[PDB]
């Protein structure tokens, strides 16, 4: 599809069970959940935005489908107010910006 | 042109007469920009992201040229950790996502 920027990007991701909204983010590098409770091993880590730091979780080879497009890659859990759908799995669903 | 996310979509920007670097940023509502000095009137803003709020500087109706495409609106200026082209600037310039 097109998606305008009008309003937030939001699109229906398919994660470990769960239907969510979530944000197609070109400025994200990775991609950074809500927390939401995945079996599986999984390291620490700290992503930085806008205000500091946030303290998250690292998923690998994590099957998710996005506006019904099969992708799977990392995925980082932790309290964001907002999923985000960051660029390592924008590019297996072959997304790109156009002006 | 099309632009695909296997890099971070960083582009050049002049504004205020200045070249800088920024980043075309889906996730982001509005533009904000590193600490610089813009002509005119501006008011106190603060902003949330992943990682809390931070304080701004509101400047209205300043043209930006954006990868060879001109805006002309809101821009905040303060201690983001990177120049961030938002969705108020991207839209002016006919930005979508396609996939
Ligand atoms: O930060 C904003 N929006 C963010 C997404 C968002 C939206 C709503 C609520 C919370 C977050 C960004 O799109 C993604 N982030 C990195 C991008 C900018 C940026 C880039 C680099 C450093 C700092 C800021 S980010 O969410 O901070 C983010 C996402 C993935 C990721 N992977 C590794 S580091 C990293 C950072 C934002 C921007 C303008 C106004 C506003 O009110 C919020």
């Amino acid at each position: 599809p097109q998606i305008t920027l009008w309003k937030r990007p939001l699109v229906t991701i398919r994660i470990g069970g769960q239907l969510k909204e979530a944000l197609l983010d070109t400025g994200a590098d990775d991609t950074v959940l809500e927390e939401m409770n995945l079996p599986g091993k999984w390291k620490p880590k700290m992503i930085g935005g806008i205000g500091g730091f946030i303290k998250v979780r690292q998923y690998d080879q994590i099957p998710i489908e996005i506006c019904g497009h099969k992708a799977i890659g990392t995925v980082l859990v932790g309290p964001t107010p907002v999923n985000i759908i960051g660029r390592n799995l924008l590019t297996q669903i072959g997304c790109t910006l156009n002006f």
